[PDB]
């Protein structure tokens, strides 16, 4: 299966992703990375890796299905199968996510259902919970309510802060996205045909 | 402290405070065991151990403030300190909540915020996640929104059922409620003057 990262910013998901993919077992190769950042840290991950890099600056178009369109004819360059969101801090369109439905993962610091958006970590350490973790999950339309494919519960430690906290989370996902992509590019697990995650 | 356990049925939480409660350096001590429902396995394991029991039959009384007043009332009668909730399935009225805050502790099969309310394994499997567990709170009047004392994770095992699921969730509830009822007995966690969690 060849794979898409997309990523807007450090990366370390990435770098997970690329290790993984390079163990002989695997089904998945990262044929391009996709930052919608300029002069981010995963884009010099992914050219030390010698994986080619595309920045598709948002910014830059009139709108969401727009700029979309930019990322899926760069999708359609490399014949991608599998995209994955390493990072990514932009909402995708209606017909982009339905264009790659079961195709496309992502990787959210939080267990969904709890704590859905961009600022999980704040969430949980506000709410108090002493379990957090990390999902990955298919992108269906609905922001952060596709289905759920691996996850991992992590402890919060008293006096955690965003720092810490995402820290410790973050060597959660770097072992559940990479397990997540196998089983994807294996054909282990897809969506099924209720839209339900099917293990094959 | 002198701590009261309501239930509703079985009564293995119940089982599990009683053995932690007898340990030589139990904070706690169980004097009462309330049920609002007759009959149920949970009033045998408190005569067998030799517990007091009372059952107030909620559909006797007029209103929720009714029949939470004639709890409040045994809970007067035996000088309780604090109220553990152990599978009881009953919602309490407003100013029975006010007068316990900070006293009293509810058991909770899912890891909150998530999955709320009275089928909370029903509502995990039919979400897909795959991890979910027990929580610990002190009850606040919103209903499984009061301050977290501790929580554990339980995974979710492909082809898992309610029965299942709670089975494997309960070996968890088993040990975080009386680990929390330790914790609110000896004075090392409070509900603090902000009205959160506080770690003496
Ligand atoms: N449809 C669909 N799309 C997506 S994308 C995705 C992965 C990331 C989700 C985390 C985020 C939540 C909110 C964000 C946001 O408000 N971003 C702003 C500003 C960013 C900028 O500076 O540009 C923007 O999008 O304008 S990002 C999951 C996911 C999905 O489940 N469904
Ligand atoms: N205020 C406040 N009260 C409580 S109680 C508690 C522990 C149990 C919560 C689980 C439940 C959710 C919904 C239930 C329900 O609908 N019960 C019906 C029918 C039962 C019957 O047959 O009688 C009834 O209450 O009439 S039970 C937590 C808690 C809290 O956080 N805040
Ligand atoms: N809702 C999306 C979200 O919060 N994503 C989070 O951003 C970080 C990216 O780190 P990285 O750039 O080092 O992979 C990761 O923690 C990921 O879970
Ligand atoms: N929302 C409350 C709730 O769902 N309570 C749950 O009922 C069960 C009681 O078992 P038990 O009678 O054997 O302790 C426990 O699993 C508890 O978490």
């Amino acid at each position: 299966a060849r794979v898409a990262v997309l990523i807007s910013g450090t990366g370390s998901n990435l770098q997970a992703l690329i290790d993984s993919t390079r163990e002989p077992n695997s089904s998945a190769q990262i044929d391009i990375v996709i930052s919608n950042k300029a002069a981010v840290a995963g884009l010099d991950k992914a050219e030390r890796a010698g994986i080619p890099t595309r920045v598709i600056n948002h910014k830059l178009y009139k709108n969401r299905v727009e700029f979309d369109s930019a990322i899926d004819l760069v999708l359609e360059e490399f014949s991608i199968d599998i995209v994955c969101l390493a990072g990514f801090m932009r909402i995708l369109s209606g017909p982009f996510v339905q264009k790659w439905n079961g195709k496309m993962l992502n990787i959210h610091p939080s267990l969904l259902p709890s704590f859905k958006g961009s600022n999980a970590h704040e969430q949980a350490l506000e709410t108090g919970v002493t379990v957090t973790g990390c999902t990955v999950h298919f992108v269906a339309e609905d922001v952060d309510a596709g289905q759920i494919i691996l996850q991992e519960a992590v402890p919060v430690k008293r006096g955690d802060t965003v720092a810490t906290l995402s820290e410790r989370v973050k060597l959660a996902e770097h072992k559940i996205f990479p397990a997540a992509l196998q089983l994807v590019a294996s054909g282990t697990v897809q969506l099924g045909e209720n839209g339900k995650i099917c293990w094959v």
